[PDB]
């Protein structure tokens, strides 16, 4: 099983100036809960529901830039990886998602410890 | 066998936030507990439910950090009593398309919530 | 949802003075785990793995008529029903299996707890 | 952070018995302690399983009360070390596609037994 096949498609992202109540106004009209944000040519952190919530919650603005609140982190996966490949890093790193790019760098997903575990249940003898 | 009742299988201790609650302060709470959402009373009792993506939404919909609770939440009054036995909340449940359920006791105040999850847990128990 | 949809198709069964060896050779060769054990006319127990290894575990011979360490039930339920009823009647009379019949009495299947609970993983917003 | 290990995650305490043991012997172990399956062992060292299905299955086929062991359990000589990270127990199960692993020691003995459960209560843990 490989990461394309459990991934989340999406090709949007943030830039790591963003607005949080800009960022939060693209998850709510694009209906996701998890988004890459970029350094403009690469992925440098990972902004979530939890992440929005947590920088209120910490008394940040609804103006704060993506980069002061996201989960920094330079690590990335290739949608042909296996799954386990996947596991891997996100052990290693400490990370909950995974930005998904392609064999150019493109981004094409996001993959998360859900769709893992998921992955890991639609997976025999006793 | 008897049947089995919600209050042994409900998670008690739950999080609530009164209806007038602000949104900067109920987001201070679900970061302070770690938490996923908070029911949101009136009185003690149940009103409805804010989610970590209601809470994005409302933001994403251009509301301040002052917004009260009860005008971003999911709204709710469904709830089930403590001493209802498990297949009644498992009847509301179906009924309302709902995995997680308020309860409440004879004076309709919170006491926990119950989940489908808690619901098979109660039958493989029994059996 | 009903029994019907959930319940295993099932129309064999075994007499209660039918042998163990024979019972176990039966469920072998048509791959069961249960079996309902009708006196002629009707079911008068069940009979599963587990019923013949616990009465080799208790000292019983290999030769046991069925009615000597079956589970014996003379409850059963029609295929139309909903499986909230089943789950009703399993709980009143402490059984963990139950027979399934149509609307003229005659044997259609089985369905077991399992069935039950397996019913309500399928079947929901937060 | 660093790796699971199978130890942390194994079913301890779990129940055995000799190549040679009789299948009456064998049945009312599993009626006594309530369990549906055990590990059959060589000194110790896990070589096969039985269960329910395996004993009414040689029934089945006429094996009589003394029928060993060996002679009806489902053969299987796959293991995987204690001290083994989770995701090793994984690669073991998903190559032999199995759901149950017997675990070892060092030497060979037979300390306990992992599940694909085990390893996603791990994942969950770790996370």
């Amino acid at each position: 099983e490989i990461v394309k096949e459990y991934m989340k498609t999406q090709v949007i992202s943030v830039t790591k100036d963003a607005k949080l109540n800009d960022i939060a106004k693209v998850m709510t009209e694009k209906n996701i809960g998890s988004v890459i944000v970029v350094d403009g040519n690469k992925p440098v952190g990972i902004i979530t529901e939890r992440d929005i919530v947590k920088a209120i919650g910490k008394g940040k603005s609804l103006e704060t830039k993506a980069e002061e609140f996201m989960t920094a982190s330079l690590i990335t996966i290739r949608e042909d990886s296996p799954i386990t490949g996947a596991l891997a890093l996100m052990r290693q790193f400490n990370i909950r998602h995974l930005p998904v790019v392609d064999d150019k760098g493109n981004l094409k997903g996001i993959i998360s410890i859900r769709d893992i575990t998921r992955a890991i249940d639609d997976m025999m003898g006793e």
